[PDB]
């Protein structure tokens, strides 16, 4: 369950706290093209790093971010 955003790979999670986006990363922590979003979604044990501001070794993590919650809403 994992789509495509900026060209990077989103997964969603929640609870009774919230909704938290996760993005899928190599063993570099560099993310993972949309062009292998069909291996992702089939063997699903990838390095998942969720949307944080104070995760800072991702560049425009927090702007991907914001747009996969818009996502959620402006569909
Ligand atoms: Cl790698
Ligand atoms: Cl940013
Ligand atoms: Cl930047």
């Amino acid at each position: 369950n994992f789509i495509c955003v900026d060209d990077r790979l989103f997964s969603y999670n929640f609870t009774t706290s919230g909704i938290k986006a996760k993005v899928a990363v190599d063993n570099k922590n560099v993310p993972i093209p949309c062009s292998k979003i069909n291996e992702v979604n089939n063997n699903k044990d990838v390095d998942t790093l969720y949307c944080d501001k104070d995760r800072d070794d991702i560049p425009g993590f927090a702007r991907s971010c914001y747009r996969a919650y818009s996502d959620l809403f402006f569909t």
